[PDB]
């Protein structure tokens, strides 16, 4: 129910653990299981929004909260030289789990194009 | 003054044109001059925030507004198969212009890692 039906719903309900680095009442941040950089974590809302194309206007503050949490977590993890934030939408975006998630990657030079 | 001192301040003040695809009172979206995908645009706040690490808690709604605008613009441009949103912070993130900007890329499969 709360948290939705995906892998990430299970993480939000704590049925399966994750390496949690931030939790407040709106969201959770945890290390990614398949890291693509020395630091690679996800920030997810506790509210189930399936994808960024399904977010509503009233979700603006929550979406922005995910980036503010990502900034805080990045600083707690020592990302003094910067980082990249990524949200994937749909097939072309590379989205594999239909629960919004913000990637935060750093600890190395990020290249261009971003995939 | 309003819009700040960077390339993007000049775009916001309209001193130099850009190919604008959305403007409301909070932000502007325009095509990127160096596109990395068939569709590649930027969404920027009109308020000068230098980088995502400098955004404040009260900027949450504005940051989320950038992603909602990006979703709308992507749909207006036909990105039915999805897209990737990217914010770069600092040197490791690949940030070159110190005014927050959200990249939206689509019209091709986006790869992984995201740089
Ligand atoms: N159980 C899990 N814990 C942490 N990250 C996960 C888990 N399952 C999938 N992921 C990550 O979720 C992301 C979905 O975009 C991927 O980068 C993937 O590695
Ligand atoms: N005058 C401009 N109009 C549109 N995009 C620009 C301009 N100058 C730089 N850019 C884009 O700004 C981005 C900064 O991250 C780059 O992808 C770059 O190509
Ligand atoms: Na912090
Ligand atoms: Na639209």
């Amino acid at each position: 129910r709360p948290g939705g039906d995906t892998i990430f719903g299970k993480i939000i309900r704590k049925e399966i653990p994750a390496k949690i680095i931030f939790e407040d009442d709106q969201c959770l941040a945890f290390h990614d299981i398949s890291p693509q950089a020395p630091t690679h974590f996800l920030v997810i809302p506790k509210k189930h929004i399936s994808q960024i194309s399904a977010a509503e206007d009233a979700d603006e503050s929550l979406l922005g909260h995910l980036m503010i949490v990502g900034k805080k977590a990045a600083a707690d993890l020592g990302l003094k030289k910067g980082y990249r934030m990524v949200v994937n939408e749909g097939s072309d975006g590379g989205q594999s789990v239909y629960h919004v998630h913000l990637h935060v990657l750093g600890g190395r030079q990020m290249n261009w194009p971003p995939g």
